[PDB]
């Protein structure tokens, strides 16, 4: 069993990155790839960089250079469900684009043609994971994240958000991206990502503040998830 | 030398298609990408489907698989520069995502971190189309083409983009992704494409009249491309 991760900034996939035995590094179209044993389980790490396409690019090198057996994105996430604060986790049930829109066609708010409107995350991941936050009695909530190429920060922005997602729960900017290559390549995948900020006026000044915590819980969550998925 | 050729949907790579000989069908992660000879020049066709992460994707397996030398984005776009009429040719210089938006941490409209805020087109390949626009005697405009993940459709969507980008030509969904993914890779691109419609209230009309036009005035421009780039 092998168990790719994916994360965009340094800060998110350092911790992970550290704590690989063996590590090797592999550079290729822009990204980097370390493999290596996590706690004696194999996995492949990416560092994608930030923003739906090269999420996309990183993921597709990832599945075909080191064909993982699932997916787990990391990193931090704009918190919008009202019971959310900074260091909590996200995990998906669904991921959906909120800056897609094809409605002139009569497609749904945020569905690309030849997609479903959302992409499901896995079942026995989403277990996984919520035996993961029960275990380290976290506080979590599970549910739709949404994506799109846009750092949320308070304004119209968020407002948009709100009006056409309303049961969204997080917002970042790669998650659905991966969840759209894994249903491609039918692999699949979880998002376990933590809060940031709370994607209003503040969130620029909240995410420098606790990138660091988001990166550290989250990171806690996938070497948790990883060991739980080895058994 | 081996040119790929990418367009998002089945009208669009149609007729290009169907002129390679000795045609072979690779079926991966959702895409297909066609080889062969088009009228003696090797190339690699890849159908992507639409939008921004499709289209990344498949620009990913095309790279990888195919290493082609040069990338040719072909298909429809929406028109925005005043001369243009359905059918004309539209040159990239540059491809810039008018839907990105980091500018809470200072980046500039449509960047993205990490990436330049626009992706230049090469030299030689925008020399050599418009060449090929000379010879064939066709209406085109070379300039910014802008994209994003929403079919434009007048309106504030419309408005948006006259606001942020007004020396955009065009607008379409997969040229910038395409882009990106070459400027990684370190592979020259050139996107030309043909008006379906220019971006109004009427455009979701005009696209269906009009892509046939579109696919045929942008495949002939291909395969002239092609043709000159071989010498
Ligand atoms: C320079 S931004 C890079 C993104 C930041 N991280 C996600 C995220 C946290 N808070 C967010 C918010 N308010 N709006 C959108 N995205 C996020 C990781 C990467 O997706
Ligand atoms: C179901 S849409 C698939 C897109 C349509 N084509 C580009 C295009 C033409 N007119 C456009 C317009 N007004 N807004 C955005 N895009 C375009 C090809 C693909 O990108």
């Amino acid at each position: 069993m092998k168990i790719g991760i994916i994360g965009a900034m340094e800060e998110e996939v350092t911790l992970l990155r550290d704590k690989i035995e063996n590590r090797q590094t592999i550079s290729l179209g822009g990204c980097e790839i370390y493999t290596g044993q996590l706690n004696g389980t194999e996995v492949a790490l990416l560092k994608s960089g930030i923003g739906k396409v090269a999420a996309a690019l990183g993921a597709t090198l990832l599945l075909e250079h080191c064909k993982p057996d699932v997916i787990i994105n990391t990193g931090s996430a704009g918190g919008l469900a009202p019971t959310l604060k900074v260091g909590d986790i996200v995990v998906s049930d669904e991921a959906r684009y909120h800056d897609a829109d094809v409605t002139a066609f009569g497609y749904e708010y945020g569905q690309l043609p030849g997609c479903p409107a959302g992409f499901k995350a896995d079942d026995k991941l989403i277990a996984a994971a919520e035996a993961c936050i029960a275990e380290l009695n976290l506080n979590a909530v599970r549910g739709l994240i949404v994506s799109g190429d846009a750092f949320i920060n308070g304004s119209v922005g968020l407002a948009k958000i709100r009006h056409n997602f309303p049961q969204a729960i997080a917002v970042e900017m790669e998650a659905t991206a991966i969840a759209h290559v894994c249903h491609n390549f039918n692999v699949p995948f979880v998002v376990v990502r933590a809060i940031s900020d709370v994607a209003d006026q503040q969130s620029h000044l909240s995410f420098d503040e606790f990138l660091a915590v988001a990166a550290k819980q989250s990171s806690l969550m996938v070497e948790s998830l990883v060991q739980k998925l080895a058994h």
